[PDB]
């Protein structure tokens, strides 16, 4: 039933936002999920039996020890590893404003699939290197957003040095964002410099694959390095941890979800959401 899911998501998102601004968001979130009711039934009972995988929903599921999708969310996009592997190595890099950031750099060749509300992509990358990106979204803006995420996700030096400012982004709870999100929010405010310094190259026009330029204009002759455009599976469930501030981590310690990665809501629920604590 799609009506339950639509309302569950709407409820989950509101709960995570309202909990995130608490002193102990995890406690606050557990209180809200126990008493809030969707269409009569208690929410806890829905999470236990509902198959929906969503950022806010999987946060709530994780909060009560339920298995969730191994995939992780970054910049709104759901990354699933199709091939390859990497390992973590806390490096320290230098931005284009001489600000130092301690970043978890991933070493190894990986293949991914990015999925978003308004764009998808296949992303090949390796140690601080974007090999290939085949984005395919709704329109210009939705596709640019997907490329910005890919560039920041790649951890390439040109992207790091493309920073032109001091990164002091905070969240609803007025806490500093972790490095990778600091970079992301900066290049979402304006990706002008990022796209210039990324670099262009000559492309060999193949069907479907169309190139794109730093101004977001196509070309069958030249495109940006590794980035192509186009037009148009199973789920592994795994145990996950959650801490005070609703940061969900897999066993290997990588942040799968956080309040920072939940979308905004439309708030036209088909079922009855009574928010009790
Ligand atoms: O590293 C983390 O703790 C999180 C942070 C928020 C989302 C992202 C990006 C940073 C990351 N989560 C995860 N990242 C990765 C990953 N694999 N290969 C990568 N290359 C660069 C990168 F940058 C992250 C990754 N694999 C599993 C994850 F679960």
């Amino acid at each position: 039933n799609d009506d339950i899911d639509q309302s569950l998501i709407i409820a989950a998102r509101n709960i995570v936002r309202r909990a995130s601004v608490s002193a102990d968001p995890l406690a606050s979130l557990l209180e809200m999920c126990h008493s809030t009711q969707i269409g009569g039934t208690r929410m806890v009972d829905i999470l236990r039996q509902n198959p929906t995988e969503e950022q806010a929903v999987d946060i709530c599921k994780a909060a009560m020890g339920l298995r969730i999708s191994s995939s992780f969310s970054f910049g709104g996009f759901t990354f699933k590893r199709t091939s390859g592997s990497s390992i973590k190595r806390e490096e320290e890099v230098l931005t284009g404003n001489l600000q130092t950031l301690k970043i978890r750099v991933h070493e190894g060749y990986e293949e991914f699939t990015m999925v978003g509300k308004r764009a998808t992509a296949i992303l090949r990358k390796a140690t601080r290197r974007l090999v290939q990106l085949i984005v395919s979204g709704r329109d210009e803006q939705s596709i640019a957003e997907a490329i910005i995420v890919a560039m920041v996700f790649s951890q390439e030096d040109c992207m790091i040095k493309a920073v032109r400012g001091d990164l002091n982004f905070v969240n609803r709870a007025n806490q500093r964002l972790n490095p990778m999100h600091q970079l992301l929010r900066h290049f979402q405010k304006d990706a002008k410099v990022l796209f210039q310094n990324w670099g262009i190259e000559h492309i060999d026009n193949v069907m479907g694959m169309v190139g794109v330029l730093p101004d977001m204009t196509p070309s069958t002759e030249m495109s940006m390095r590794g980035i192509r455009v186009s037009k148009m599976s199973s789920t592994e469930r795994v145990v996950v941890s959650i801490d005070r501030f609703l940061r969900v981590r897999d066993q290997r310690g990588n942040v799968l979800l956080s309040p920072e990665e939940v979308s905004e809501t439309h708030g036209t629920e088909r079922l009855t959401i009574t928010y009790s604590s």
